């Protein structure tokens, strides 16, 4: 299904792996463990990301790729086997990371409520197809949601996803957005809710979900502040944005609330999570 690429034409593709980053005019877009680099192949603009557990994460990209094509995941073009370096390759984003538009980085405009509630439709209709194949995305994140031309929530990273509760030794993911159970070692779609929950503040607030500088450090901890009627989430509403109503904006905490249950089974489930979202709208 997807296209056997040479190591010589990836090289060549994007400039020798070209290390100097974009914005200098060179090929290097980020750092998923390996880098991430713009390629061109014809007149086809990509992403290629030159990567022991790493050619397990190699595979498991790969095999759940195969498997899972929808309008809301990122598409793998192909991969390299021959060579130095193990490549994934894959269509590129016109608008980068959901994480990289909350921040405006490199001065993009804020994102609108009305393209904000769009994103979170979206992703909440690739984690429903990942969930309805039964995979695990284990690394729901801001981060992790790519966005195309139309700002078109596309989930990426399927390295850790695990087929579908079962714990493990080798706990992963990211702290900041993981539950508790997931930090335990538990294996389960629910914590793929919790982590969507976290991603739906960092949408209503503009807030990274850790911040070293800040207090609370952790997002998650904001819901305990307004729980404990210390606040409101109007008190923490994104101010880099001019169409967000109160009633909406109330709407899609109330989503992310209900996420993030600290309790598994409290949480709801992905269909209910899509169907409380496009209520909202
Ligand atoms: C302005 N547009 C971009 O910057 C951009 C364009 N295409 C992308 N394609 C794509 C699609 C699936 C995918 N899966 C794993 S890496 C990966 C890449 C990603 C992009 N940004 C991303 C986020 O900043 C870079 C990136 C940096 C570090 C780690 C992983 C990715």
């Amino acid at each position: 299904r997807f296209h056997s690429f040479s190591f010589y034409e990836l090289k060549n593709v994007t400039n020798n792996f070209d290390e100097r980053p974009i914005s200098v005019g060179g090929n290097k877009m980020g750092e998923g463990f390996g880098v991430v680099y713009k390629g061109y192949v014809n007149n086809t603009t990509v992403a290629v990301k030159k990567l022991e557990e790493l050619k397990q994460q190699f595979d498991q990209e790969i095999k759940v790729m195969a498997k899972c094509q929808h309008e809301n995941l990122v598409e793998l073009l192909g991969f390299s086997s021959d060579g130095d370096d193990l490549c994934l390759v894959y269509v590129y984003m016109p608008n980068g990371s959901l994480l990289d538009r909350l921040s405006c980085l490199d001065g993009t405009p804020p994102l609108s409520w009305h393209m904000r509630c769009k994103i979170a439709q979206g992703a909440a209709n690739g984690i429903n197809f990942l969930h309805e194949n039964h995979h695990i995305h284990r690394d729901i994140k801001s981060a992790n949601i790519l966005l195309d031309e139309a700002f078109t929530a596309k989930i990426s990273d399927f390295g850790l996803a695990r087929a579908s509760t079962v714990m493990t030794s080798r706990i992963v993911g990211t702290t900041a957005y993981m539950a508790p159970e997931a930090l335990r070692g538990e294996i389960t779609p629910k914590s793929d809710i919790y982590s969507f929950g976290v991603v739906l503040l960092e949408i209503i607030t503009g807030l990274p979900a850790v911040d070293e500088h800040r207090e609370p450090q952790l997002l998650l901890d904001i819901k305990e502040e307004i729980e404990d009627e210390e606040k409101t989430i109007e008190d923490y509403i994104d101010k880099k944005m001019n169409d967000a109503d109160s009633t909406s904006v109330e709407a899609m905490y109330s989503v992310a609330s209900q996420c993030l249950h600290e309790k598994k089974n409290k949480r709801p489930d992905i269909k209910k999570v899509q169907q409380l979202l496009q209520e909202m709208t």
